[PDB]
């Protein structure tokens, strides 16, 4: 039926890390194992003269099952041959909080309206995800016009998530 081999996988033709920059409200996630970014996520996308993408993200970040903070990480993207594909080294401004790095694939935008990213941070050997996570996000945090909604949904059921996400708060917590 569907490929859902993450090789298979499209992603933003021609990405444009200038016209990416600035503030996305997360209106969506698909959780990977062991999630961390809980709610009320506000990322703010930059872009240095080198041409280097990094971001800051804020929001409510479940530390225990016991608890959750609200938290400020900090990620830095290094270029792959794709524009589209990323890696992701990301830490806490707080030492003790997750850090790591992701793979982080712009897999589509329109830049003024929505986002969707994936990571899939762990393969199955038949090249589907064993663990993965994607954000869907929004330049406006009360969410998405019908048309990029529609978009969304797509690359949703494209990346073999379409049942898996959950949506995100933006209550002022943080
Ligand atoms: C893709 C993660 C959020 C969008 C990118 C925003 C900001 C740049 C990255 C800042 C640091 C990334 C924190 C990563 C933890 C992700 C997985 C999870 O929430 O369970
Ligand atoms: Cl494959």
């Amino acid at each position: 039926e569907r490929d859902c081999r993450v090789s298979s996988f499209r992603v933003k033709e021609n990405f444009d890390k200038a016209r990416f920059s600035g503030t996305w409200y997360a209106m969506a996630k698909k959780d990977p194992e062991g999630l961390f970014l809980q709610d009320n996520i506000v990322a703010e996308f930059s872009v240095d003269e080198t041409g280097q993408m990094s971001a800051t993200a804020k929001g409510r970040v479940r530390l225990l099952n016991n608890w959750d903070v609200c938290a400020d990480m900090v990620g830095t993207f290094t270029d792959t041959e794709d524009p589209a594909k990323f890696k992701m080294k990301y830490w806490g401004v707080a030492s003790f909080l997750q850090k790591g790095n992701d793979d982080h694939w712009i897999v589509d935008t329109d830049y003024d309206t929505y986002a969707v990213q994936y990571s899939c941070r762990l393969l199955n050997l038949d090249g589907t995800c064993a663990d993965s996570y994607s954000f869907v996000f929004s330049r406006d945090p009360n969410g998405l016009p019908p048309e990029a909604q529609k978009i969304v949904r797509q690359r949703q059921e494209e990346l073999c998530l379409a049942r898996q996400y959950r949506l995100i708060v933006h209550n002022g917590y943080c």
